[PDB]
């Protein structure tokens, strides 16, 4: 019916690798930036080598993983799409920073996608915006994006940006 922006919406619980526990994942920032309280977007290296800034999305920091989870009961959603990447407001200091071993989306316990397959060497920096269009299976409850930091979270700006779903509903 109509597309929703994830960060439209409320979290049941979002996660997160951040050392400041109190920290939360921010709505339409990159994560480090959106606790500091800068107006910084969200904001990714395209495979066209342009870097484009974002309205919408989440940022958080991988973790073990980080995760983000949402109640699509009722909902009626059908798609999700979002690009993926490390946010460029991180500081790729060395290969020990902005180093992501994947991304999940999860439904209902289930992980229906995985960057695991076609990056088998995680996320980085240089990596290019993944664009991500997924099918939902009808009658789902419960969806969870998953972002796994590997050995340390070091830079880890992890961002679902314009991350939306096709919706017919209402959500809870
Ligand atoms: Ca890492």
């Amino acid at each position: 019916s109509r597309d929703v922006y994830l960060s439209d919406l409320d979290w049941l619980n979002a996660t997160h690798g951040d050392d400041t526990k109190s920290k939360i994942v921010q709505k339409n920032h990159p994560f480090t930036p959106g606790n500091n309280n800068q107006s910084t977007k969200i904001s990714l290296k395209m495979e066209d080598g342009s870097i484009s800034e974002f309205e919408k999305g989440l940022g958080t920091i991988a973790g073990s993983p980080s995760t983000i989870t949402y109640d699509i009961s009722g909902a009626g959603v059908t798609k999700f799409f979002s690009y993926l990447g490390i946010d460029r407001s991180a500081n790729p200091i060395n290969e020990q920073y902005a180093k992501v071993d994947k991304i999940e989306v999860v439904v209902d316990g289930k992980v229906i996608y995985s960057t695991i397959n076609q990056f088998p060497n995680g996320l980085t920096y240089e990596t290019p915006a993944i664009k991500v269009d997924l099918n939902i299976p009808e009658n789902a409850k419960r969806l969870q994006l998953k972002s796994y930091a590997g050995e340390k979270t070091w830079g880890d700006e992890v961002v679902y940006a314009d991350a939306k779903f096709t919706a017919k509903g209402d959500f809870v």
